[PDB]
């Protein structure tokens, strides 16, 4: 049809047409990484905005995407036409008939007018406490990540989103201290399940300023190392629950271990005395957060 899905992308490939006229994926990635990098760094600097509507949204991910896509600031049920001529939407994105839904066609438009309507009943959720505004706040994060509002680039646009909705309403909340694999594994959780326990949980680790403190010490020790933590699921320890793998040091403030491929952080003072004492690097450990 004249507009189509299949016009976001460049012919015979799956890459997306870009204003670097990039049509190798790889080479394509890097740039639109290595632009987008630059863009965060000054819209973090931007003065938090009056009001959070989906126009905010829409200026963050414009901001973002200025230099890489022709439809920066656009959401994706409306019908695009490119310089090149052929006019792009995709109101489906369509995943297997097993998969959980996303959003399709004016359903973006009714929730997106939904987010809208209810950060202007509750005033951006302002007058809060932490429990209150966490509480509202994923509500509206779940609501927006099953909206997926925009082509691409919906992930840095929604984090910053929240980020300074977080800021302005008295509040934390550092997403810049959760790896790519844990937000995936909470939005998974949600879609399918219904379960908000592992959103729950990050939300509290990335707010509490107890556990904001943790995870920025257990994150510095990998700048520097050549690796790449994104892959791997970082974690505060959930009050009351048990962990139990291979020990991979101490710090001051807390330690960290390994399990199943995934860092769970704990307070040092959780520690028995005793155990801190004798505990070489690799050590088994079982580990049960206090109250
Ligand atoms: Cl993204
Ligand atoms: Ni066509
Ligand atoms: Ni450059």
């Amino acid at each position: 049809e004249i507009i189509s899905p299949h016009h976001y992308v460049y012919p015979n490939t799956t890459t997306l047409k870009n204003k670097y006229g990039i049509k190798n994926l790889n080479a394509f990635l890097e740039k639109c990484s290595h632009d987008t990098a630059k863009a965060m760094i000054n819209l973090r600097e931007e003065s938090l905005p009056e009001y959070f509507d989906t126009a905010y949204l829409c200026h963050i991910h414009q901001q973002l995407f200025k230099n890489t896509f022709e439809w920066a600031g656009y959401l994706r049920h409306i019908p695009f036409t490119f310089a090149d001529g052929t006019t792009a939407a995709m109101p489906e994105m369509k995943r297997t008939g097993w998969k959980n839904a996303f959003a399709i066609g004016d359903e973006i438009q009714e929730g997106l007018q939904r987010l809208d309507q209810t950060l202007a009943e509750k005033n951006n959720l302002q007058g809060l406490t932490r429990e209150e505004f966490n509480s509202e706040a994923i509500e509206l994060f779940n609501s927006l990540n099953q909206l997926h509002p925009f082509r691409e680039g919906n992930g840095r646009t929604q984090r910053l989103f929240f980020e300074n909705l977080a800021k302005a309403a008295g509040h934390q909340l550092n997403f810049s201290l959760i790896t790519k694999e844990r937000m995936m594994v909470a939005s998974v959780a949600v879609a399918e399940n219904g379960d908000l326990e592992p959103m729950q949980h990050l939300f509290e680790d990335i707010s509490n300023p107890e556990k904001i403190r943790l995870l920025k010490e257990f994150m510095h020790t990998m700048k520097n190392t050549g690796r790449n933590v994104n892959d791997r699921p970082v974690m505060v320890a959930k009050e009351g629950e048990t962990y139990t793998g291979t020990y991979r040091g101490a710090g001051l403030e807390g330690f960290a271990l390994n399990v199943k491929g995934a860092y769970i952080i704990g307070n040092i003072d959780h520690l028995p005395p005793e155990q801190l004492k004798i505990l070489k690097p690799g050590d088994k450990i079982t580990f049960t957060a206090p109250k």
